[PDB]
């Protein structure tokens, strides 16, 4: 009970801010992890042994692919983190516990391909479940690891408290289904701006918490320029490996996954920006105010894009 985790004192600063780096250090992610639960949640929220055995069954169901990996996992919980901390009394103890447990299990066994691919494959999971296939499977996988014996971190809530948590996470994981953000987020710029979004209206809170795992999904785009930089090639990795299985099938993947195309990288970044992230983070700004330097950090990019292609850099 009386056992913190401290990290050093560069980390225990820099945690704090929305652009924090986790580091090339695995070891620390956990402790990482952790330290960042005890500070959203409280030290009471889990019993340690058993959020410690949660999060070595988690790391163990994510798969070493080039992005959608364990490092991946723990950067999105971090921007959860960020954004609980900038707006403290906007989320009950239930959703502060959820959201993160939720960001870290978001991409659960993931292989490195789209729903897309899964569907032109006809893999059985794309039978199983025929929208937001990968999003069914990662919420599917949290459920069987809480099901592990030693491994139910919410053993200590009520039988109702137990069924509202793995609602938020089940939600917040279908909602990193980014085919689902377009619609969300218009729905949502909607009621921000004819001023009838209403945070006590539960349907009202769910769209705020999709577009909140959006931007913690996307929060690649949010970092200081080298990680931003440097990340974008481990996206890419992966989209390049998935054309080379569409062209495999007997489909030309579109360009973005082409590695014929790397050329053409450049310009799909500033659409992506200009089609999804800004308009995320704009919205997200809109509703909570104080998570603007998400805002601040992808205009900067975006700035960075487009010296790419004028050749400064
Ligand atoms: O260019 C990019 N950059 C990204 C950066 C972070 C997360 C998703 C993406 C992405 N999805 C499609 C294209 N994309
Ligand atoms: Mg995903
Ligand atoms: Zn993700």
């Amino acid at each position: 009970g009386l056992m913190q985790f401290t990290l050093p004192v560069r980390l225990c600063k820099e945690i704090e801010l929305f652009h924090f780096d986790i580091g090339p250090f695995e070891n620390m992610w956990p402790g990482i992890f952790v330290y960042m639960v005890h500070r959203s949640c409280g030290t009471s929220c889990f019993e340690l042994e058993k959020l410690c055995r949660f999060i070595m069954s988690v790391k163990k169901n994510y798969r070493r692919v080039p992005y959608h990996n364990w490092k991946h996992a723990v950067t999105v919980a971090h921007c959860m983190y960020a954004i609980l901390q900038n707006n403290h009394t906007l989320f009950t103890d239930l959703e502060r516990k959820g959201l993160l447990i939720a960001c870290l299990c978001h991409d659960l066994d993931h292989r490195g391909f789209s729903n897309s691919y899964l569907q032109k494959f006809d893999h059985p999971l794309a039978a199983l479940y025929s929208t937001s296939t990968m999003e069914q499977h990662h919420f599917s996988q949290t459920v069987s690891i809480l099901q592990l014996e030693g491994h139910n971190i919410f053993s200590t809530l009520s039988s109702s408290e137990y069924e509202q948590v793995l609602e938020i996470i089940r939600k917040a994981i279908i909602a990193t289904d980014l085919a689902l953000y377009f619609g969300n987020r218009k729905q949502l710029e909607e009621m921000y701006q004819t001023g009838s979004l209403n945070l006590n209206n539960q349907s009202h809170r769910d769209r705020v918490i999709g577009l909140m795992m959006t931007a913690c999904d996307l929060c690649s785009v949010t970092k200081l320029w080298p990680v931003t930089k440097l990340t974008a090639n481990d996206i890419y990795a992966e989209f390049w490996a998935e054309g080379d299985e569409m062209k495999k099938l007997g489909i030309q993947p579109i360009p973005m996954m082409d590695r014929d195309k790397k050329d053409e990288v450049p310009q799909g970044q500033l659409g992506f920006y200009n089609a999804v992230a800004i308009p995320c983070y704009t919205t997200l700004t809109q509703i909570l105010p104080p998570t603007e330097p998400l805002l601040k950090a992808c205009r900067d990019n975006l700035s960075q894009w487009e010296k790419v292609i004028r050749g400064e850099e």
